[PDB]
């Protein structure tokens, strides 16, 4: 993946013999700002949620600091409850940044679209309609073309787009993909690095948007959120089906994945799990990692296909307005997933938990774990994404962002504190991943199966390894 | 729905206050099948499999009943194994009744496409290029429908549609059958259909159309036929189990009673009859599991029924169908096995002490979540717009009186890996969900203490649908 930036001066990476190349931030950057925007007069920031506040401010005070003449107006829909918020931020009408959404869509020359993915569905026509001929559509996340794409439809053929997606003291900040879809005059790909750039992004790694939302999509149904809810699950029901009580059962899988496991990956990768464990317990990882690998694969693969087919896009529009009443049903919110037993009994275990605990480190459950991150990795390796993009959703997400949140508190604390789409997934694939492993993983393993070396060996000298090792030198 | 047919003769029925029209059949309509068949010299039958052998040798022995001269081909590859066990019915290419798929599609009037759904979605385009204008393509079931309308596409304009599909003793005796009329571009596509289903001895033959018949199919495997029956004695064993209850009392609280008593029950008197059949506490436990639980089962239903109707979900098949094989790199994927868990090998202990003729007791919570479970896909199918004989068909008698006796022989999987592939796959994908749904949601309000819905519970007493399917059970083939 290349790109031409006149702008910026892009570095080459090289992760497991793949030269990536990339663009590094600074607020010494600012000044090339103004070039970058070039063309542009007034930034529309569309939304104001979890993204909009961090990344308007940002933009404003960035351009500030490079002295620009750029106006960054937010607009909000007629019933939004962040108006106060937006002007308390600095964003107000007498000063022209803060308006109505469509009025504030119709004055930009960029329009970054920070709405919820169900109102990008049920809305892009009139976005469309009322942005500006040859403008900038920006996106954060690539769900609409995802959307479109369902429908064989594209974006109006008059405008650019592109993407800057995140990922999760000199060099602080948060790294992004960016992507540029459609670019009309050749500016798109300087204003979407400028608005990497803009944002405080240590590093912006380059991809497609339809690899962002592909691997977005499936990555939270995979590990991030559905098959971790999935293989604790099951292996709660195993362990204390053998009778092992309840609360070393929720430690030995939740505990330890959200934990040791993750902080031992963060550190020294997936190799340094196995070289852990005793000989007595790189035995029974390899036994668990042996019989979860192909299994987890199964699910996996199923489920990137159909987010890449559009049924999962479909689907998750679909879910989101059975949210309401119509045709004469009924609504269908979505549930509390925290309220059954291992949870219940994960209330009791965290209640005494001693700070910075980080729970026992089962070899069998890290053998799980460890197996369903290397079955995710293949699958989108073999779907031609870019190693930044796996390790970046498959190993550094999880174990830096995601985890500690169950650790925290819970699966829901992790789960229903991510987007709509990212609830819908967990729920939906979740179920999945706990059956295959309960009725072939956990077969393969009673019926004392032996260890598939193959598998143990392609795992200990996995070039991923190598590649998370250079990736970690890159997080900020 | 109505429909207008000149060879037949239409009755109505009237269901819950709603009429429909049905077309009785029987070898004593025979001799009017000529004027059915006017404008078809031959009939291709495509595929053999499970409903070919059946379907070519009734219509066959039908139309020399009738006297007529119309000839019934079957067409194969020469490669498959069917070949030979269509020249073992006396079908052959030495006599103008075998051939190959495109030299018989070609050389048909009336084509007979009963090949695997996925066959199906990879060959629509080499069938339609071979169809003689004007003919009539018959399916046994709308998934290609659902596949070109996927993809925004339909069937050529210069031919009909019509289905004839078997909601299954032509040796009342047959399997009765729903019929579709998607095109006609001469009309003779209504007498036609009903001449296929007639001379196949279909009993009655019902009115649907091809839309309604791929929706209510496909998402009825999903739902109680085998998904949602798999997941809620799975979350309904763990339940039990977790409770305390002895492994094999809860194997037969749960696989045992609903294939068993609760569904003799229901095949005989219904629904309202497994409640007047329970205790006065009985009754309380039921109407506890069934104001938890009839919500939590249409949420999923809801969910289920419209991933089949935009797309998503026979897309889905039709990709999980190719990671059967290797491709892009990646192992194989084929089906797994769904019945080594724990629950089904306690089944199959249970088994092998069982009596015969054993029906298991009536448990009367399992009752109140089956019985949530076959009122909530009930009511999802009605709200989207189903009649009650398709309704009645799919989520009452099929369960009871066709699928649920095979888990009750020999476990889950003799059930649900004994139908087709995209039935196979469906059950797999949610299954899952049904349990979970129970489980999170369902149990979590029992344990509550929750109050009930009476609501629901006084809805459920009057619902019209247990009328109906009492005149649907009068309808069935022999006397069952
Ligand atoms: O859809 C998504 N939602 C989402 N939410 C995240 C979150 C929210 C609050 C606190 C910590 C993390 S991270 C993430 C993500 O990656 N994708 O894709
Ligand atoms: O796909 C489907 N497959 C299927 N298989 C059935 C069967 C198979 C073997 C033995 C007895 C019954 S019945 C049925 C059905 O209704 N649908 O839709
Ligand atoms: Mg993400
Ligand atoms: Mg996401
Ligand atoms: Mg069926
Ligand atoms: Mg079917």
């Amino acid at each position: 993946l290349d790109f031409d930036t006149s702008v910026f001066n892009k570095e080459k990476v090289s992760l497991a013999g793949h030269e990536e190349y990339i663009v590094r931030g600074g607020r010494n950057l600012f000044p090339l700002l103004p070039e970058a925007f070039k063309g542009i007069k007034q930034i529309g920031v569309i939304g104001w949620g979890s993204q909009g506040p961090a990344q308007a401010q940002n933009l404003r005070d960035s351009l500030a600091e490079a002295k620009s003449d750029i106006v960054v107006k937010i607009g909000l829909r007629k019933g939004s409850k962040s108006f106060d918020e937006a002007r308390a931020a600095g964003f107000t009408e007498e000063s022209g940044t803060l308006g109505d959404i469509w009025e504030t869509v119709s004055g930009s020359d960029l329009v970054l679209l920070l709405i919820s993915d169900a109102a990008q569905a049920d809305n892009y026509e009139k976005i469309f309609s009322h942005m500006k001929p040859n403008s900038i559509l920006g996106l954060s996340h690539g769900f609409l073309l995802g959307h479109l794409q369902s429908a064989g439809l594209d974006f109006p053929k008059n405008i650019s787009v592109i993407a800057v997606c995140p990922k999760g003291i000199n060099g602080a900040g948060i790294n992004s993909s960016f992507a540029v879809h459609q670019d009309v005059d050749g500016r798109a790909t300087d204003v979407a690095l400028g608005w990497s750039v803009a944002l405080g992004s240590p590093f912006t790694f380059a991809t497609t948007l339809e690899q962002e939302y592909k691997s977005d999509i499936f990555g939270e149904r995979g590990i991030l959120l559905g098959a971790v809810h999935g293989i604790v699950e099951a292996l709660f029901r195993r362990y204390t089906e053998q009778g092992m009580d309840e609360e070393m059962a929720y430690k030995n899988t939740v505990e330890g994945i959200t934990g040791i496991i993750s902080k031992t990956i963060s550190k020294k990768g997936m190799l340094e799990v196995y070289n852990s464990l005793t000989e007595e317990g790189k035995k029974e990882f390899n036994k668990a990692y042996s019989a979860s690998f192909y299994p987890c694969m199964d699910i996996l693969y199923e489920c990137y296909e159909d987010v890449a087919s559009g049924s999962e896009i479909r689907s998750v529009v679909l879910a989101g307005r059975r949210f309401y009443e119509k045709e004469g049903l009924p609504a269908f919110p979505m549930g509390n997933i925290d309220q059954t037993r291992m949870w219940k009994v994960g209330e009791k275990v965290r209640s005494t938990r001693p700070e910075n605990d980080l729970g026992p480190l089962h070899p069998f459950t890290a053998g799980v774990y460890v197996a369903l991150m290397m079955a995710q990795i293949e699958v989108l390796r073999k779907k031609g994404h870019s190693y930044s993009e796996i390790i970046n959703e498959s190993v550094i997400e999880s174990v830096d962002s995601l985890n500690p949140f169950m650790h925290a508190r819970g699966v829901a604390f992790m789960v229903d504190n991510c987007s709509t789409t990212a609830r819908l997934g967990s729920r939906k694939w979740a179920p999945r991943f706990d059956y295959i492993l309960t009725q072939q993983a956990f077969v393969t393993v009673d019926k004392d199966a032996p260890i598939n070396q193959d598998l143990i060996s392609n795992f200990m000298s996995d070039p991923v390894h190598g590649a998370i090792e250079v990736c970690a030198e890159l997080r900020p």
